[PDB]
């Protein structure tokens, strides 16, 4: 039983009338959904959860249907957002769709026969439906004292100053909707996302009820979160160009041992045999496997392989490995970085950098061999840049002492 | 100043920016409106109280606007309506809006220059907007905090079973965004309604400021009511609803109470012309006779001459007994809803009419009643307990009254 699977991976929040629902699942593959709103360029690690959790539905031979909120997109989810958020432009909404729809389409199989994934987009039947079609043919199943009680929008009607638009109210209604319309058109019986999620989805197996006298259901996965009630994500993308690989694999590399089985589950497609056995064996690892699987699967192979040698050459020293590419990684988000005019000396390097206070002190740090250039000890205080150690004429690395990093980026 | 002697007449319940909106009224022309919603095949009257107010600002120089509300005709205006209404068909609300924009015209004047009135439709506008072009663009303007806590739906807002739909819910941003069109289309400052519609006049208001950057104004009258606090069923315009003789006689039995502000109200008699009528009533020494002037004025104003000397004709047939001045359409009338009435097979004798028409409880009490002089056929007696009526008795061939004492009447429809 695929539920009782997921809910041992600890991937069940909330699910309806779950012994049916197990029931269909056991009978046959089903068509299921998750939707994804348009709120920046890129998902990030805390949209991964469901969206593997389709990829988990469609391995067991279930159909998934990807969701893009282009409709969804241009109102707002207020859904346990503390405040109203400002309206996005038609123009960024539909780049955002198209960047967010082509992050989506690797992790699930479009060519698998029956059960291939279906990517929807809700300004398909939002887009072009009159207003009054909208409030009389979906309003009239809603109710407001209903609405008002939903715990998603509840914090947001205590005080005006901390308040919700008619625009946001109204969204429990589209995504309602939006369930109704995947079910006729696809015969979508399942729709999953994150806890947060849950009043929206409820709303729409009531509505698929009302509209289309057919039964459907709801299964949340739990809002992931660090063991230390800190906020997850400390926001980690999907996007290369917004989390280069390399942050994305330490940030894995750095998990706190109250998380990382918990991150193994809900990230990876490891066995739960595996991970249980992941978990004794060091009770008597983990996140070296974590980083690995995880940064080949949103990366791939080429991915994980600059993140593990950028890695390697940073703990080494020893930089000929490194690729212009990598360096590139490092002056986006790998190492502090300082933007530098070609002709300045190690002196200034270290003062610019911040890693010394003053050419007085830099001077002394320097003689004392603290200092390394692209891995290589310079002890002369008095010291100039060598063209040679400009590297892709670009780059030159800084390191005081044992650990502390700063890339030059030469102008 | 037409907002002072409005309020002399007691029709100002509320005014936005008073003071402003007073020195536009004397700078020179505005333009207003009121909307109607197509909730019935008439209006009844309480909706001529505003209607009435469009005409009075029409009378002072300025161009009404009178909207037929065939897109929120089809959303339902929930404002101090304790239950949530059932949608109605786009064909049924059609016919309704053609039947109510042509009741309201005779109202209006429609060729007196550049104030004359226009006729409105908010299905002109809503029938083509976009769901999300609404949401966002008019929706963005509205805070659920504030809505959920105006007067006019916050009692829909504690029981579920006796709650309120998204649909209803939206009501109060179709209503405001017409505001916005009316100013933007016609040059539209102010609208006018009765108080319950306060909170979607204030909307519109709001609306127009943040889409139009303009400043318009709302004035509201008082809902007509009873001195007695009971309700002001329905009293409709129609006269295939509320027959011109029922019409007549509601006035005729208004309250001593009512009287005065119901002329205020329903008539274009001057303050003065009211005032001394009232003091003529309180120094007579006698009953008002303030009834029957409201009755002739508003009867004549709502269903003309003809139908005013129809109501007269006929509540003089009824008190004189003589019938012989009643028409076909007149007997029409009193079957419709002016007296009570009962359906009876040709043949029925004195005393079986007597009990189906529940002027007796049984043949052997009719029999002493029509002994005893009690009973008159057409206003004239019948002693006789054994009689049957004669042909010529059922007037029209179908029509014949009876009456009970003084005032107990049932008319007779012969099949
Ligand atoms: N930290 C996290 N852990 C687990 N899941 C997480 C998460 N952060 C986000 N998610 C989930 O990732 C999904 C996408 O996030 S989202 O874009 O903010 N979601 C929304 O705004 C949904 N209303 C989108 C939507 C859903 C269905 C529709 O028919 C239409 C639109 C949701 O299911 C959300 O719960
Ligand atoms: N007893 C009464 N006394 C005085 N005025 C009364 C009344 N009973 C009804 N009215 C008024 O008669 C007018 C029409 O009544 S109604 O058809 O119920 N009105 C409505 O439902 C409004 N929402 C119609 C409307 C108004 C403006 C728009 O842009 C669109 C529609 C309103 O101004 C109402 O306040």
């Amino acid at each position: 039983n695929l539920i009782k699977q997921l809910q041992e991976r600890g991937l069940v929040a909330q699910v309806t009338d779950e012994e049916a629902l197990a029931e269909r699942l056991a009978q046959g593959p089903i068509a299921l959904y998750c939707g994804f709103d348009p709120t920046a360029d890129s998902l990030h690690l805390g949209h991964l959860v469901p969206l593997l959790c389709l990829k988990r539905f469609q391995q067991a031979g279930h159909k998934p249907v990807a969701l893009v909120g282009g409709a969804t997109g241009l109102i707002g989810d207020p859904s346990f957002k503390a405040a109203e958020r400002k309206l996005n432009t038609e123009e960024t909404v539909q780049e955002w769709v198209d960047k967010i729809r082509k992050q989506v389409a690797p992790f699930l199989d479009f060519d698998c026969g029956e059960n291939s994934a279906i990517a929807a987009n809700n300004y398909d039947w939002f887009g072009n439906m009159n207003v009054l079609t909208f409030l009389r043919d979906i309003g009239k199943h809603f109710s407001v004292n209903q609405m008002i009680n939903k715990e998603a929008v509840k914090q947001r009607l205590n005080r005006e100053d901390q308040g919700i638009s008619f625009t946001e109210f109204s969204y429990n209604l589209l995504q309602g909707y939006d369930f109704a319309c995947l079910n006729k058109q696809y015969g979508v019986v399942l729709q999953i996302g994150g806890s947060d999620q849950w009043g929206n989805i409820t709303s729409g197996i009531d509505l698929t009820r009302r509209l289309h006298q057919n039964q459907v259901f709801g299964l949340t996965v739990p809002l992931i979160t660090k063991a230390d009630g800190t906020k997850f994500g400390k926001a980690v993308w999907l996007d290369p160009k917004k989390t280069s690989p390399y942050k994305f694999y330490q940030f894995w590399i750095n998990t706190a041992d109250a998380d990382v089985y918990r991150f193994l589950k809900f990230f990876t497609f490891m066995s739960i045999e595996e991970i249980n056995a992941l978990e004794e064996e060091d009770k008597n690892r983990a996140q070296y496997v974590l980083a690995e699987q995880v940064t080949r699967l949103v990366h791939g192979e080429e991915g994980l392989q600059a993140a593990k040698r950028i890695t390697e050459c940073l703990f080494s020293g020893s930089l000929s490995a490194l690729s212009e590419a990598d360096f590139e990684q490092l002056a986006q988000d790998g190492v502090p970085m300082v933007e530098m005019e070609k002709g300045a000396d190690l002196m200034q390097a270290l003062v610019d950098s911040e890693l010394q206070p003053s050419r007085g002190q830099a001077r002394k740090t320097i003689a004392s061999n603290a200092i390394t250039i692209n891995g290589e000890k310079q002890s002369d205080p008095e010291y100039f840049f060598k063209e040679e150690e400009r590297l892709f004429g670009r780059f030159t690395l800084l390191r005081r002492g044992k650990k502390n990093y700063c890339l030059i980026c030469w102008k």
